[PDB]
């Protein structure tokens, strides 16, 4: 196994990266990268919601890290932690129980414009991994998603979790 257990390392300069979303409301997300934990139940940082690392693209650094609770948190915090973002930040998000509540058209359209497809049909109890990036223009291709739905959801109640994993190409110090 190579940085966070994928089967291949990521050369080139890439940074390797895993997400794990979570499982029904009792097993957390993980955010693993160049293998570290951004986040996970060890280091004690993710909670039911969206759970989203912001990562310099360039050097890999973490930024910062934080849970938003999609049930009772107000919108506009998770707001306030995603708009403002330099170019270039990767978005790293795993959801947990619930990704969609409190989601609201100005949070679609944010999550749409770092690449995201699935932002805008994102319902109540849908899995989600995504990584995304400020100033991207087709859409990522790091991004998994699976409906709540009774025939398919693997749990009474909840989808299956979702793995996804990969290699990001690092920026440049150009500019
Ligand atoms: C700039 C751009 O392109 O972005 C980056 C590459 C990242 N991702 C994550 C989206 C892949």
């Amino acid at each position: 196994k190579y940085k966070c257990g994928l089967p291949q390392p990521c050369p080139e300069e890439h940074l390797s990266f895993r997400i794990v979303s979570g499982a029904a409301n009792v097993i957390g997300p993980k955010i693993c990268l160049e293998d570290k934990m951004l986040m996970s139940s060890v280091k004690d940082n993710v909670g039911r919601g969206l759970n989203i690392a912001l990562v310099n693209g360039v050097s890999g650094e973490l930024l910062e890290a934080r849970a938003f609770d999609m049930w009772a948190g107000d919108v506009n915090d998770l707001l306030k932690f995603i708009r403002p973002l330099h170019e270039g930040t990767l978005v790293f998000v795993a959801s947990y129980d619930d990704p969609a509540t409190k989601m609201n058209e100005e949070t679609r359209k944010l999550f749409s414009e770092l690449g995201s497809r699935n932002a805008k049909d994102l319902a109540f109890r849908d899995s989600w991994v995504f990584v995304g990036a400020k100033g991207v223009q087709n859409k990522s291709p790091f991004e998994q998603h699976m409906k709540n739905s009774k025939h398919t959801n693997k749990y009474e109640g909840w989808p299956e979790a979702l793995e996804m994993e990969g290699c990001i190409p690092r920026r440049s110090i150009a500019g």
